[PDB]
């Protein structure tokens, strides 16, 4: 359970907002689990490639990290991977409302 | 492998001269490769966003990792994090 996991998806910074219903709930057993998790990036990549700052507040010392990663769109599944990215990507904005 | 360090949006900041040469057989890498999310925790706990320009379509991401208070080596990990962070800044 991704939610119970990392929190609700929604639109604030400290929000994720990455994830359909069924990601949501099938967590790393949805069908394309693999096909997403391919673009996370290794441990090296992460503090390679992104911006790395760290900031103390109340809460306690945050690790804080920007970057991008440039889809390889000579890939044979290009199209495929883009719109799985896509679906995921604020997919909270389509979910039914609770009240 | 990943360019050069400095304050750019394209460029990374993270990494003194000694991780730059010595890559993952620097003598404090483990301990660094840590803090690296997983896949789940990356896509799980960051903020993803998708741009097209020229140069292709991009996967942004925007997120932050608690570190750990109760961690005994706690103090270490903040100087280690610490020290590469925006380390270029130092290279005279």
């Amino acid at each position: 359970n991704v939610t119970q996991a990392f929190g609700r998806r929604g639109p604030e910074q400290t929000q994720g907002n990455f994830g359909d219903q069924e990601l949501i709930r099938q967590g790393t057993d949805y069908k394309h689990w693999p096909q997403i998790a391919q673009f996370a990036p290794s441990a090296s990549a992460f503090f390679g490639m992104s911006r790395i700052g760290m900031e103390v507040t109340p809460s306690g010392t945050w690790l804080t990290y920007t970057g991008a990663i440039k889809l390889d769109d000579k890939d044979p599944n290009f199209k495929d991977q883009v719109i799985l990215l896509n679906k995921h990507i604020d997919a909270y904005k389509t979910f039914p409302p609770t009240e």
